[PDB]
């Protein structure tokens, strides 16, 4: 299984996952200095750029990775946000949109 075909396909995959998240509200890290208890409550803060980021830096190298930082940036929304805020149900739209980009997407990558 060649790395470049797979790098590719994350890409695309992100860029998917961005358009899902219409108020770009996981585009970038939570901003620590507007909620100092933050880090009280989420022990691994996550984010498309920091996605980006790793991708780039070669950090994932199978889709397990990629997934796994992508439920992060969801389960910290839902955990740090109120049930009845925008944030947590955009976590929920998130989960529930993003999913089946990732589920046809982990099938590309298992025909490599
Ligand atoms: C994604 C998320 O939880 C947040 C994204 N921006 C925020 C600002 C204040 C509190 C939470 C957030």
């Amino acid at each position: 299984m060649q790395l470049t075909p797979f790098l590719i396909l994350l890409r695309k995959t992100l860029e998917q996952l961005q358009e899902k998240d219409t108020g770009n509200i996981f585009s970038e890290p939570v901003p620590l200095s507007e909620v100092p208890d933050y880090l009280d409550h989420i022990k691994k803060p996550m984010d498309f750029f920091t996605m980006k980021q790793n991708l780039e830096a070669y950090r994932y190298l199978n889709f397990d990775d990629f997934e796994e930082d992508f439920n992060l940036i969801v389960s910290n929304c839902l955990k740090y946000n109120a049930k009845d805020t925008i944030f947590y149900r955009a976590a929920v739209r998130l989960r529930e949109q993003g999913g089946a980009v990732l589920r046809q997407a982990r099938r590309q990558a298992e025909k490599m």
